[PDB]
């Protein structure tokens, strides 16, 4: 949705920590507004990025797209320009048809919030464990 | 990580809860599990995927992805018999180096719930709303 | 102007009822601005657009437009889901000059609206009776 | 709709203007209808014209078209005839099927007169920013 | 950045003050941000334009653009109407790798802001003097 | 125009860093004042140039191109000499009525030193922040 400064809190494993997101302009290509960590260099800055977009003349379907990406520095080595390694995504896709509403969506989503917030999902990717 | 019910819920747009996806059925050929309501009406219900993958020799990474289905149903004239008409989506793949620490993956799994609550995404579906 | 939630009275056939049109964003690859009707149904959802650039792009004018489709809507006995079977549309367009005066340009958007509001368009638009 | 002269109050950004428009009959020969300034000048004066198409071989609907033109002149260079300087107009068209609704007629001219009312188009045409 | 109403004092070779430039939209296609001091007759208003631009395949850094626009009106000198005679602008861009700290991407920033104030460009810009 | 030795005192995103930049002259080539940074060459291509274009025979319009750039030098372990990394530059320039005065190009010039010191482009250039 719109861009402005996006603070997400409450977050990592201990549920207490914050990350402000600058917003970044949108590229009319393929819609895309991005965000990324309100740090200093941008080779290291987490971003996320949306998308988000009408139904087509093709097949419909109200989509949206929402990426994550989170990039690691190392000692450098020896560069005075570090290195980074990407360490880990997410990309969350919506599809809903035209005659949707409002609860489908929210339900959808929300799910997923609750979903990820289950033991289940969180003991999964925190260990990269298969649920038995 | 570990199949359990799952009572998910609290915050439909409403905040009423939605529930109960029961973990049964795990695909035993793939190694993904299988949350749902579909045990009432597997052809008219709400449904969670689950997969985890380890990395091999053509890939060299690792994978989580959970797949969210939402049918709605609807009885037709003439029909005894419901059927899926209009319907919500959602597909989340992450992914993973094999020096990623849990610590990162936390970030990146609450960094979407943060998403998910905040107005950059409650609105984006909700209220179909691109960037502006 | 900046995408609102905005409210609209004193309308239809007995100049009583209303309509509340929320931001859909703005599409990017042209930079104008969209609004739709409030009820969650994309697929006939009445939709109003703004579009307002300046000379420089054409070298001429830019003539502010504002786009109207109100996609009326059936249900067919028996069916799930509504359709659009009739359209109304419009298309309002108005002249600017870099060098043109805002009074000049109130003049005639007050103007229309005193237009709209006289029985000479009444009859135009209801009956589809043109002025004779 | 019968051509009277009209007289529309309500004018300009604080609407305090009014405009006064005589028929001079319609042009048959394109069907377009039309209500003059008393000015002498032809070049000069404000004025109103009204045509409606109609679904015939090739055109599917019909075309409700009003023409608003108000020029601005002056004596300029300190010449001894004035002229015009700029071009205050718009081109309002809507369009509606054979089968369409009187409601919904009524509702897209009296929504649009709304609209003009509102801040959404007032600062479109008189002073507005890039969208947004 | 996030937009302001600016006011710029310091301006001129007497340092009057105050410049007023208000936040009058971002153009959606381009994240071009437009700042005037009025905006009712554009051709002869004073504006600032910034836009901030992402690598893409072309070129590897970012971008910050900004632009100067201020044309100069002559009053209505017997022609009845004011018009731009002469112009002065400037157009000024930055451009940084994905390394670059924010503390030196402002020292191009804060470098130039010293150097415009000093001799060598004061003389170089307001008396045209040529480099020696 | 004419130089002299240039201390850029109070920059950098501080505020607090001094330069001191050498003239070195002006390269008859094509006629452009260069400062270097008063140190080692790694240190002396952190230069400053300008060009001052008298309104040409064919185009008049006076152009004065203000160039900045501002290498960073980074030595390998086991090597010596550095190598730079041209992290941070600008490319800025004033323009054109050969018929404006000095106070109109002086607004200009120190508008733009009165924007590099205003927040909207501290951060549109420090953190790359976009029109929010």
């Amino acid at each position: 949705a719109k861009l402005e400064t996006v603070t997400l809190g409450n977050i990592g494993k201990d549920g207490k920590q914050t990350l402000v997101l600058n917003p970044r302009g949108v590229n009319p290509t393929n819609g895309v507004a991005s965000l990324s960590q309100a740090g200093a260099v941008p080779a290291l800055e987490k971003r996320v990025t949306v998308s988000v977009s009408q139904p087509s003349r093709n097949r419909k379907n109200y989509k949206v797209q929402v990426k994550i990406q989170n990039p690691t520095a190392c000692t450098a080595n020896g560069s005075c320009d570090p290195s980074v390694t990407r360490q880990a995504y997410a990309d969350v896709t919506f599809s809903f048809t035209q005659y949707s509403t409002d609860e489908e969506r929210a339900f959808v989503r929300t799910e997923l919030a609750a979903l990820l917030a289950s033991p289940l999902l969180i003991d999964a990717i925190d260990q990269l464990n298969p649920a038995y």
